[PDB]
Protein backbone atom coordinates (compact mmCIF):
# COMPACT_ATOMS: atom_id res chain seq x y z
CA UNK A 1 0.00 0.00 0.00
CA UNK A 2 -0.55 2.56 1.38
CA UNK A 3 -1.18 5.78 -1.18
CA UNK A 4 -2.19 3.22 -3.32
CA UNK A 5 -5.94 4.47 -4.30
CA UNK A 6 -7.31 2.22 -6.96
CA UNK A 7 -9.38 4.47 -9.48
CA UNK A 8 -12.07 3.98 -11.99
CA UNK A 9 -12.80 5.79 -15.20
CA UNK A 10 -15.25 8.48 -14.95
CA UNK A 11 -18.47 6.98 -16.02
CA UNK A 12 -18.03 4.18 -13.58
CA UNK A 13 -16.33 5.99 -10.67
CA UNK A 14 -20.20 7.77 -10.43
CA UNK A 15 -22.43 5.25 -11.61
CA UNK A 16 -20.76 2.18 -9.23
CA UNK A 17 -22.23 4.42 -6.26
CA UNK A 18 -26.22 3.85 -7.51
CA UNK A 19 -28.47 0.84 -6.66
CA UNK A 20 -28.77 -0.49 -10.76
CA UNK A 21 -24.87 0.29 -11.52
CA UNK A 22 -23.99 -3.44 -14.01
CA UNK A 23 -20.30 -4.16 -13.58
CA UNK A 24 -20.17 -5.13 -17.46
CA UNK A 25 -18.61 -7.70 -20.00
CA UNK A 26 -14.99 -7.46 -18.87
CA UNK A 27 -14.23 -9.97 -16.28
CA UNK A 28 -10.14 -8.59 -16.30
CA UNK A 29 -11.77 -5.26 -14.44
CA UNK A 30 -14.11 -6.90 -11.52
CA UNK A 31 -11.24 -7.53 -9.30
CA UNK A 32 -10.62 -3.79 -9.22
CA UNK A 33 -14.16 -2.97 -8.65
CA UNK A 34 -14.41 -5.45 -5.66
CA UNK A 35 -11.05 -3.59 -4.02
CA UNK A 36 -12.46 0.05 -5.15
CA UNK A 37 -15.77 -0.57 -3.08
CA UNK A 38 -13.46 -2.23 0.00
CA UNK A 39 -11.28 0.81 0.08
CA UNK A 40 -14.42 3.33 0.09
CA UNK A 41 -16.77 1.26 2.49
CA UNK A 42 -14.20 -0.12 4.88
CA UNK A 43 -11.09 1.68 4.53
CA UNK A 44 -7.72 1.54 2.33
CA UNK A 45 -6.54 0.32 5.85
CA UNK A 46 -8.74 -2.52 6.72
CA UNK A 47 -6.71 -5.38 4.14
CA UNK A 48 -3.31 -5.80 3.08
CA UNK A 49 -3.54 -5.33 -0.48
CA UNK A 50 -1.19 -7.83 -1.43
CA UNK A 51 -3.46 -10.38 0.77
CA UNK A 52 -6.94 -8.96 -0.71
CA UNK A 53 -5.69 -9.34 -4.33
CA UNK A 54 -4.36 -12.72 -3.52
CA UNK A 55 -8.14 -13.56 -1.80
CA UNK A 56 -10.09 -12.39 -4.78
CA UNK A 57 -8.44 -14.29 -7.38
CA UNK A 58 -8.91 -17.87 -4.99
CA UNK A 59 -12.42 -16.69 -4.48
CA UNK A 60 -12.46 -16.31 -8.61
CA UNK A 61 -10.95 -19.52 -9.22
CA UNK A 62 -13.65 -21.43 -6.90
CA UNK A 63 -16.64 -20.00 -9.01
CA UNK A 64 -17.41 -22.62 -11.78
CA UNK A 65 -18.69 -21.27 -15.28
CA UNK A 66 -22.16 -21.96 -14.95
CA UNK A 67 -24.69 -19.71 -16.84
CA UNK A 68 -25.93 -17.55 -13.24
CA UNK A 69 -24.29 -18.59 -10.18
CA UNK A 70 -20.73 -17.77 -11.39
CA UNK A 71 -17.90 -15.23 -10.33
CA UNK A 72 -20.16 -12.24 -11.97
CA UNK A 73 -22.76 -13.18 -9.45
CA UNK A 74 -20.55 -13.09 -7.04
CA UNK A 75 -19.41 -9.38 -7.96
CA UNK A 76 -22.44 -7.91 -8.50
CA UNK A 77 -24.40 -9.55 -5.11
CA UNK A 78 -21.13 -7.47 -3.18
CA UNK A 79 -21.72 -4.39 -5.59
CA UNK A 80 -25.46 -4.06 -3.62
CA UNK A 81 -23.92 -4.65 -0.83
CA UNK A 82 -21.60 -2.07 -0.98
CA UNK A 83 -24.80 0.53 -2.66
CA UNK A 84 -26.38 -0.38 0.94
CA UNK A 85 -23.52 0.25 3.53
CA UNK A 86 -22.40 3.51 1.42
CA UNK A 87 -26.05 5.15 1.79
CA UNK A 88 -26.38 3.70 5.39
CA UNK A 89 -22.76 5.26 6.54
CA UNK A 90 -23.13 5.27 10.11
CA UNK A 91 -25.54 2.39 11.18
CA UNK A 92 -22.52 -0.75 10.57
CA UNK A 93 -19.57 -1.80 12.77
CA UNK A 94 -16.00 -1.85 11.25
CA UNK A 95 -16.32 -5.48 11.44
CA UNK A 96 -19.84 -5.78 9.64
CA UNK A 97 -17.92 -3.51 7.00
CA UNK A 98 -14.80 -5.51 6.96
CA UNK A 99 -17.37 -9.20 6.90
CA UNK A 100 -20.38 -7.88 4.32
CA UNK A 101 -18.41 -7.64 1.21
CA UNK A 102 -16.41 -10.73 1.79
CA UNK A 103 -19.98 -12.72 2.67
CA UNK A 104 -20.97 -11.83 -0.36
CA UNK A 105 -18.09 -12.08 -2.44
CA UNK A 106 -18.27 -15.85 -1.35
CA UNK A 107 -21.62 -16.51 -0.88
CA UNK A 108 -22.11 -19.33 -4.05
CA UNK A 109 -18.62 -19.98 -3.72
CA UNK A 110 -18.36 -23.59 -5.50
CA UNK A 111 -21.99 -23.48 -6.82
CA UNK A 112 -22.32 -25.87 -9.18
CA UNK A 113 -26.04 -24.78 -11.04
CA UNK A 114 -28.01 -27.09 -8.69
CA UNK A 115 -30.34 -26.46 -6.14
CA UNK A 116 -30.81 -28.06 -2.70
CA UNK A 117 -33.87 -29.74 -4.20
CA UNK A 118 -31.57 -31.71 -6.79
CA UNK A 119 -28.84 -32.44 -4.19
CA UNK A 120 -31.50 -34.11 -1.95
CA UNK A 121 -32.87 -36.05 -4.64
CA UNK A 122 -29.85 -37.16 -6.30
CA UNK A 123 -28.52 -38.41 -2.86
CA UNK A 124 -25.44 -36.10 -3.80
CA UNK A 125 -23.11 -36.24 -0.33
CA UNK A 126 -23.21 -33.01 0.63
CA UNK A 127 -26.85 -33.45 1.26
CA UNK A 128 -25.55 -36.44 3.90
CA UNK A 129 -22.92 -34.01 5.21
CA UNK A 130 -26.07 -31.19 5.00
CA UNK A 131 -28.89 -31.70 5.82
CA UNK A 132 -30.30 -28.23 5.87
CA UNK A 133 -29.15 -24.89 3.66
CA UNK A 134 -27.02 -27.61 2.27
CA UNK A 135 -25.17 -25.81 -0.65
CA UNK A 136 -24.96 -22.46 1.81
CA UNK A 137 -23.06 -24.87 4.62
CA UNK A 138 -20.48 -25.89 1.72
CA UNK A 139 -19.98 -22.19 0.62
CA UNK A 140 -19.20 -21.53 4.03
CA UNK A 141 -17.29 -24.31 4.14
CA UNK A 142 -15.08 -22.94 1.16
CA UNK A 143 -15.02 -19.73 2.56
CA UNK A 144 -13.06 -20.98 5.67
CA UNK A 145 -10.49 -22.96 3.18
CA UNK A 146 -9.95 -20.02 1.13
CA UNK A 147 -8.83 -17.98 4.44
CA UNK A 148 -6.33 -20.80 5.92
CA UNK A 149 -4.66 -21.11 2.48
CA UNK A 150 -0.93 -19.51 2.71
CA UNK A 151 -1.37 -15.48 2.55
CA UNK A 152 -4.85 -15.63 1.82
CA UNK A 153 -5.78 -14.19 5.71
CA UNK A 154 -7.28 -11.18 5.05
CA UNK A 155 -8.21 -11.13 8.32
CA UNK A 156 -4.44 -11.74 10.16
CA UNK A 157 -4.55 -8.14 12.02
CA UNK A 158 -7.69 -8.92 14.01
CA UNK A 159 -8.23 -10.31 17.69
CA UNK A 160 -8.76 -13.77 18.63
CA UNK A 161 -12.09 -12.34 19.57
CA UNK A 162 -12.94 -10.27 16.40
CA UNK A 163 -11.33 -12.77 14.17
CA UNK A 164 -14.75 -15.03 15.84
CA UNK A 165 -16.62 -12.32 15.53
CA UNK A 166 -15.73 -11.60 11.42
CA UNK A 167 -16.12 -15.09 10.71
CA UNK A 168 -19.58 -15.30 12.93
CA UNK A 169 -21.23 -12.73 10.48
CA UNK A 170 -20.03 -14.37 7.45
CA UNK A 171 -21.32 -17.60 8.51
CA UNK A 172 -24.68 -16.26 9.22
CA UNK A 173 -24.91 -13.75 6.17
CA UNK A 174 -23.97 -16.65 3.55
CA UNK A 175 -26.67 -19.25 5.23
CA UNK A 176 -29.58 -16.54 5.05
CA UNK A 177 -28.94 -16.86 1.21
CA UNK A 178 -31.06 -19.74 1.40
CA UNK A 179 -34.39 -18.68 0.22
CA UNK A 180 -36.22 -21.24 2.04
CA UNK A 181 -34.95 -18.98 5.23
CA UNK A 182 -36.27 -15.70 3.68
CA UNK A 183 -39.83 -15.94 4.44
CA UNK A 184 -39.94 -16.34 8.22
CA UNK A 185 -36.81 -14.40 8.60
CA UNK A 186 -39.10 -11.55 6.87
CA UNK A 187 -42.19 -12.09 8.42
CA UNK A 188 -40.15 -11.75 11.62
CA UNK A 189 -38.72 -8.73 10.96
CA UNK A 190 -42.32 -6.88 9.66
CA UNK A 191 -43.75 -7.89 12.82
CA UNK A 192 -41.03 -6.56 14.74
CA UNK A 193 -40.98 -3.38 12.59
CA UNK A 194 -45.12 -2.78 12.86
CA UNK A 195 -45.28 -3.27 16.58
CA UNK A 196 -41.95 -0.98 17.25
CA UNK A 197 -39.77 -4.25 19.13
CA UNK A 198 -37.35 -3.49 16.05
CA UNK A 199 -34.08 -2.98 18.39
CA UNK A 200 -30.61 -2.57 15.97
CA UNK A 201 -28.89 -2.99 19.68
CA UNK A 202 -29.91 -6.50 20.14
CA UNK A 203 -27.66 -8.76 18.15
CA UNK A 204 -30.38 -11.04 17.26
CA UNK A 205 -32.14 -8.46 15.39
CA UNK A 206 -29.23 -7.29 13.75
CA UNK A 207 -28.58 -10.77 12.21
CA UNK A 208 -31.80 -10.71 11.05
CA UNK A 209 -31.55 -7.52 9.54
CA UNK A 210 -28.23 -8.65 7.73
CA UNK A 211 -30.03 -12.09 6.77
CA UNK A 212 -32.75 -9.75 4.57
CA UNK A 213 -29.80 -7.45 3.05
CA UNK A 214 -28.24 -10.97 1.98
CA UNK A 215 -31.39 -11.79 0.33
CA UNK A 216 -31.67 -8.29 -1.17
CA UNK A 217 -28.25 -8.23 -2.90
CA UNK A 218 -28.73 -11.89 -3.99
CA UNK A 219 -31.98 -10.89 -5.40
CA UNK A 220 -30.33 -7.95 -7.07
CA UNK A 221 -30.92 -8.76 -11.10
CA UNK A 222 -34.53 -7.60 -10.27
CA UNK A 223 -33.34 -4.21 -9.16
CA UNK A 224 -31.97 -3.59 -12.39
CA UNK A 225 -32.26 -1.11 -15.51
CA UNK A 226 -34.61 -3.54 -17.87
CA UNK A 227 -32.25 -4.41 -20.41
CA UNK A 228 -30.02 -6.05 -17.62
CA UNK A 229 -33.09 -7.77 -15.63
CA UNK A 230 -34.51 -9.22 -19.17
CA UNK A 231 -31.38 -10.67 -20.14
CA UNK A 232 -30.17 -12.00 -16.62
CA UNK A 233 -33.60 -14.20 -16.14
CA UNK A 234 -31.95 -15.93 -19.45
CA UNK A 235 -28.86 -16.75 -17.41
CA UNK A 236 -31.09 -18.16 -14.00
CA UNK A 237 -33.67 -19.96 -16.32
CA UNK A 238 -30.47 -21.97 -18.54
CA UNK A 239 -29.91 -23.56 -15.02
CA UNK A 240 -33.44 -23.89 -14.34
CA UNK A 241 -33.91 -25.76 -16.73
CA UNK A 242 -31.18 -27.78 -16.72
CA UNK A 243 -31.70 -28.86 -13.50
CA UNK A 244 -35.39 -29.71 -15.06
CA UNK A 245 -33.59 -31.87 -17.74
CA UNK A 246 -31.96 -33.33 -14.81
CA UNK A 247 -34.90 -34.07 -12.67
CA UNK A 248 -36.30 -36.09 -15.46
CA UNK A 249 -33.27 -38.19 -15.78
CA UNK A 250 -34.26 -39.42 -12.42
CA UNK A 251 -37.64 -40.20 -13.22
CA UNK A 252 -38.96 -36.84 -11.40
CA UNK A 253 -41.17 -34.28 -13.17
CA UNK A 254 -39.88 -31.26 -12.36
CA UNK A 255 -41.74 -27.63 -11.30
CA UNK A 256 -42.39 -25.89 -14.16
CA UNK A 257 -40.57 -23.09 -13.59
CA UNK A 258 -37.45 -25.52 -14.07
CA UNK A 259 -39.51 -27.69 -17.48
CA UNK A 260 -38.01 -26.12 -20.55
CA UNK A 261 -41.26 -27.50 -22.28
CA UNK A 262 -43.11 -24.48 -20.35
CA UNK A 263 -41.26 -21.71 -21.60
CA UNK A 264 -44.38 -19.53 -22.31
CA UNK A 265 -45.37 -19.76 -18.19
CA UNK A 266 -41.92 -17.71 -17.53
CA UNK A 267 -43.42 -14.41 -17.66
CA UNK A 268 -45.77 -15.36 -15.15
CA UNK A 269 -43.44 -17.17 -13.01
CA UNK A 270 -41.47 -13.70 -13.24
CA UNK A 271 -44.55 -12.13 -11.28
CA UNK A 272 -45.02 -14.79 -8.66
CA UNK A 273 -41.74 -13.95 -7.76
CA UNK A 274 -41.86 -10.62 -7.72
CA UNK A 275 -45.20 -10.80 -5.82
CA UNK A 276 -44.08 -13.66 -3.13
CA UNK A 277 -40.43 -12.62 -2.71
CA UNK A 278 -39.20 -9.93 -4.23
CA UNK A 279 -41.04 -6.97 -3.86
CA UNK A 280 -42.08 -7.95 0.03
CA UNK A 281 -38.68 -8.26 0.29
CA UNK A 282 -37.35 -4.88 -0.27
CA UNK A 283 -40.31 -3.26 1.21
CA UNK A 284 -39.60 -4.66 4.61
CA UNK A 285 -36.09 -3.69 3.79
CA UNK A 286 -36.67 0.34 2.84
CA UNK A 287 -39.13 0.14 5.92
CA UNK A 288 -35.92 -0.60 8.04
CA UNK A 289 -33.53 1.06 6.03
CA UNK A 290 -34.82 4.02 4.35
CA UNK A 291 -32.51 4.57 2.24
CA UNK A 292 -32.49 1.77 -0.03
CA UNK A 293 -35.91 2.64 -1.31
CA UNK A 294 -34.36 2.91 -5.25
CA UNK A 295 -34.39 -1.35 -5.03
CA UNK A 296 -37.81 -1.19 -4.54
CA UNK A 297 -38.70 1.45 -7.02
CA UNK A 298 -36.51 -0.17 -9.54
CA UNK A 299 -38.02 -4.03 -7.96
CA UNK A 300 -41.73 -2.04 -8.78
CA UNK A 301 -40.62 -0.75 -12.61
CA UNK A 302 -39.09 -4.50 -13.67
CA UNK A 303 -42.79 -5.99 -12.11
CA UNK A 304 -44.47 -3.33 -14.92
CA UNK A 305 -42.12 -4.58 -17.24
CA UNK A 306 -43.30 -8.40 -16.60
CA UNK A 307 -47.06 -7.35 -17.36
CA UNK A 308 -45.86 -5.50 -20.08
CA UNK A 309 -44.39 -8.88 -21.74
CA UNK A 310 -47.59 -10.65 -21.01
CA UNK A 311 -49.91 -8.25 -22.21
CA UNK A 312 -48.03 -8.42 -25.41
CA UNK A 313 -46.85 -5.03 -25.27
CA UNK A 314 -43.25 -6.41 -25.70
C1 LIG B 1 -43.05 -21.48 -3.29
O1 LIG B 1 -41.68 -21.12 -3.02
C2 LIG B 1 -40.89 -21.56 -1.95
C3 LIG B 1 -41.44 -21.75 -0.65
C4 LIG B 1 -40.59 -22.19 0.40
C5 LIG B 1 -39.20 -22.45 0.24
C6 LIG B 1 -38.63 -22.25 -1.05
C7 LIG B 1 -39.45 -21.80 -2.14
N1 LIG B 1 -38.83 -21.63 -3.43
C8 LIG B 1 -39.02 -20.28 -4.05
C9 LIG B 1 -38.57 -20.32 -5.51
N2 LIG B 1 -37.13 -20.74 -5.43
C10 LIG B 1 -36.14 -20.07 -6.11
O2 LIG B 1 -34.99 -20.45 -6.04
C11 LIG B 1 -36.32 -18.99 -7.11
C12 LIG B 1 -37.29 -18.98 -8.05
C13 LIG B 1 -37.23 -17.89 -9.01
C14 LIG B 1 -37.89 -17.32 -10.21
C15 LIG B 1 -39.19 -17.80 -10.90
N3 LIG B 1 -37.18 -16.24 -10.59
N4 LIG B 1 -36.10 -16.10 -9.68
C16 LIG B 1 -35.17 -15.06 -9.67
C17 LIG B 1 -34.05 -15.11 -8.85
C18 LIG B 1 -33.15 -14.10 -8.81
C19 LIG B 1 -33.41 -13.02 -9.63
C20 LIG B 1 -34.52 -12.96 -10.45
C21 LIG B 1 -35.43 -13.98 -10.50
C22 LIG B 1 -36.09 -17.10 -8.73
S1 LIG B 1 -35.11 -17.71 -7.34
C23 LIG B 1 -36.65 -21.88 -4.58
C24 LIG B 1 -37.40 -21.94 -3.26
MG1 LIG C 1 -26.82 -19.34 -3.18
ZN1 LIG D 1 -26.33 -15.90 -4.88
Amino acid sequence: QGLMQFTLPVRLCKEIELFHFDIGPFENMWPGIFVYMVHRSCGTSCFELEKLCRFIMSVKKNYRRVPYHNWKHAVTVAHCMYAILQNNHTLFTDLERKGLLIACLCHDLDHRGFSNSYLQKFDHPLAALYSTSTMEQHHFSQTVSILQLEGHNIFSTLSSSEYEQVLEIIRKAIIATDLALYFGNRKQLEEMYQTGSLNLNNQSHRDRVIGLMMTACDLCSVTKLWPVTKLTANDIYAEFWAEGDEMKKLGIQPIPMMDRDKKDEVPQGQLGFYNAVAIPCYTTLTQILPPTEPLLKACRDNLSQWEKVIRGEE
